[PDB]
């Protein structure tokens, strides 16, 4: 675990609040003061009290793998604590929350472009994350954070590993588990319908078993009320049905990147799901 995550000494952690519940224990926001003396805010989460080893090895191998990434659009471990108790990790404190959270209290507040910006930075972090050679298996917009400047970060690494949530996983990934970065990409797919969507859930309260079967008929998700005819068609792109026809991560920024240059394509406009 110190391989990746320097241990932090908790006589400069402060404590400022309950901010969110986790798996392994509470979520807290508070200070870090560096060794540099500079004072930071951070997110702290807790391993709860009466952890058993495997709690431990669980909660702090999360910590070891964000270690590993350093990234503008990747959530960044500023450390843990692991010889005082209680157990914590420390990483860069996101005012905004969760992205899906954040949009649901803000439909339609958004500029086109802007929403572009925060797709585009969580694509950005996804072509390091898949450039490092690890697949995420849980990119939803309940798994990106978003600051003050409105800057995503792909974060909770709980079902990451080197090279599940039905509603996100591809087609093959659920047919036989074949996790590979198109599948993350077709992830992403769902993310970016989310976002467009203003944090609207994917395929709704659809049955799980009927969220498989349409999609593995052809069927996806409609386009969002007033979606951009070029976001529409990305969506569409990422939910190939052969993973070798979605485009790479890095396909994926270049192309949003023209998107912000010229807001003026966006000008152009697009059963519940469509086949
Ligand atoms: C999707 C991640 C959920 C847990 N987490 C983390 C986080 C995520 C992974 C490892 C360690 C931590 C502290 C920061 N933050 C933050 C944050 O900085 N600011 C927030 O408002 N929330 C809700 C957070 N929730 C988290």
């Amino acid at each position: 675990v110190h391989e990746f995550a320097k241990e932090l000494d908790a006589t400069n952690i402060s404590i400022d609040k309950v901010v969110g519940a986790g798996e392994f224990g509470e979520v807290c926001s508070g200070r870090l003061k560096l060794p540099s003396k500079k004072e930071i805010s951070v997110a702290i989460k807790t391993l709860k009290v009466g952890y058993t080893e495997k709690q431990r090895r669980d909660f702090l191998g999360e910590a070891s793998i964000m270690g590993q990434f350093d990234h503008p659009n990747i959530i960044r471990l500023e450390g843990v604590v692991t010889k005082s108790k209680p157990v914590m990790i420390v990483t860069e404190y996101m005012e905004n929350g969760s992205l899906d959270s954040f949009l649901r209290k803000h439909d339609a507040q958004f500029t086109v472009i802007q929403l572009v910006g925060m797709l585009r930075g969580i694509a950005s972090g996804m072509k390091y994350l898949s450039d490092m050679g690890y697949v995420h298996r849980d990119l939803a917009a309940r798994n990106i954070l978003i600051n003050s400047n409105l800057v995503c970060k792909v974060s909770d690494f709980g079902l990451s590993r080197v090279l599940i949530p039905i509603r996100w996983t591809s087609p093959e990934a659920i047919a036989y588990r074949k996790f590979t970065s198109a599948s993350d990409v077709w992830s992403y797919g769902i993310v970016l319908w989310e976002v467009m969507s203003y944090g609207e859930r994917p395929y709704w309260e659809m049955s799980n078993q009927d969220v498989i079967k349409a999609v593995d008929e052809g069927y996806r998700l409609p386009p969002p009320m007033d979606c951009p005819a070029a976001l529409y068609q990305l969506m569409l792109d990422c939910w190939q049905k052969d993973r070798n026809n979605r485009p790479k991560f890095e396909q994926i920024v270049s192309i949003l990147d023209k998107l912000i240059r010229n807001p003026g394509s966006l000008k152009i406009i697009t059963s519940n799901l469509l086949l």
